[PDB]
């Protein structure tokens, strides 16, 4: 790519869905988390959660494509079990049955999300990202890998 | 059909008339219950009941073609053993001695009923459909199967 990238932790290979695993040392500025997978052919929704601990009460960034109402993606945060105000991007960048690359880049003030190498959405941090130590992936997809790389 | 359909409960194959059997877990929004069969050559009436329990005292939706008075179909509900106001469609979409496909689609506000792939009647829910856990079929027909499907 246009930036030299270094591994920040060993890749997850063929992680089985639903997948939950550590983000070693927490999210950090300049970290890129890339998921390579396939949207199921009759997909309804899928979810990628960046969260603090295992119970899901505190999700810093929930990324939720919904193959509903013409296709849209919900971004939100959960705090102490409570969902905040949704940010809906009224566009579906995934296609049922098709491979995708999904990249989350941690910047100081926001996440940047790229889908198939193209910027899709930004999401301002609502909570401290460094407390996110867990990624959780679920729903109508499969994954071939999850990589963790830094500039 | 125009939409992919998936089994929700195994089919009842060649169920013997009169038939009564579970709708496992109750009727659900988006469930399509399809009866594939043949109207007897000399048919007087047949009945499909969506009901709460084996008793027959509470029938959410009673669908009753009558080969009488030109041919017509009665739709009604039974509560605590009492019939409500009938809804009569003054048309007979079944032909004596001929195959038919009869499909009940459960929607949020109504059942939609298709006969031979053409819309026949709507029936507003008078009671919650989810309490229906039993289907009962009787009268002048035979069935090759009953399927339970969803999108
Ligand atoms: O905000 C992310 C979550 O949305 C939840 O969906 C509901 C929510 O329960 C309620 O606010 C309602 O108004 O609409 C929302 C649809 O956005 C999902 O159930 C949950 O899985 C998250 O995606
Ligand atoms: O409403 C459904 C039931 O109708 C019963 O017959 C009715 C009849 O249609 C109506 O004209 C009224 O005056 O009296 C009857 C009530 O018993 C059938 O006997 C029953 O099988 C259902 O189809």
């Amino acid at each position: 790519g246009s930036m030299a990238l270094f591994s920040a932790q060993s890749p997850y290979i063929n992680p089985i869905i639903p997948f939950t695993g550590p983000i070693q040392g927490g999210l950090q500025e300049g970290l890129q988390v890339t998921l390579q997978g396939t949207t199921k052919s009759f997909a309804q929704r899928f979810v990628v959660n960046f969260q603090n601990s295992f119970n899901g009460n505190d999700i810093a960034f929930h990324f939720n494509p919904r193959f509903e109402e013409g296709g849209y993606v919900v971004c939100n945060t959960k705090q102490n079990g409570q969902w905040g105000p949704e940010e809906r991007k009224m566009q579906m960048p995934f296609q049922k049955g098709m491979p995708f690359e999904l990249c989350f880049l941690v910047q100081r003030s926001e996440f940047k999300v790229m889908v198939n190498k193209k910027f899709f959405v930004q999401y301002q941090h609502r909570v401290p990202y460094h407390l996110v130590d867990t990624i959780a992936v679920s729903g109508c997809l499969k994954l071939s890998f999850i990589t963790f790389q830094t500039q």
